[PDB]
């Protein structure tokens, strides 16, 4: 990927709002986001959180630009979001894209590692 590019797209989108399916900019679900902002620089076909963890590349540690996954509502790979650095990430969260910390006392012990494109 061009991370500097997925990045600010992905930032330029915080605070888009919630929608269940939704996959455009006035309002998203987890992998309708992930797919909006790959396919705004390579085409990608509709993909679940668990597909993305089968298919990409398995990494020691995050850098900017590559996608962390969590287990929420169901055990394994549930929810992913984009590492933007500074221990942070983007996700389409249950209540909008929002910036989020792999610090938080959610998402840490939710944390299943990352993976990249």
């Amino acid at each position: 990927l061009n991370v500097s590019k997925l990045v600010s797209d992905a930032k330029a989108l915080v605070g888009t709002p919630y929608k269940w399916g939704g996959t455009t900019t006035s309002g998203f679900d987890c992998s309708g986001f992930i797919w909006y902002v790959l396919n705004k620089q390579t085409s990608v076909g509709r993909t679940s959180t668990a597909g993305y963890w089968s298919s990409m590349k398995s990494i020691a540690s995050p850098s900017v630009g590559d996608f962390v996954f969590f287990t929420t509502y169901k055990s394994g790979p549930s929810h992913m979001g984009i590492y933007i650095g500074n221990n942070s990430f983007i996700h389409a969260g249950s209540d909008g894209v929002q910036i989020s910390s792999l610090n938080n006392s959610y998402w840490k012990p939710r944390y299943l590692g990352a993976k990249r494109f």
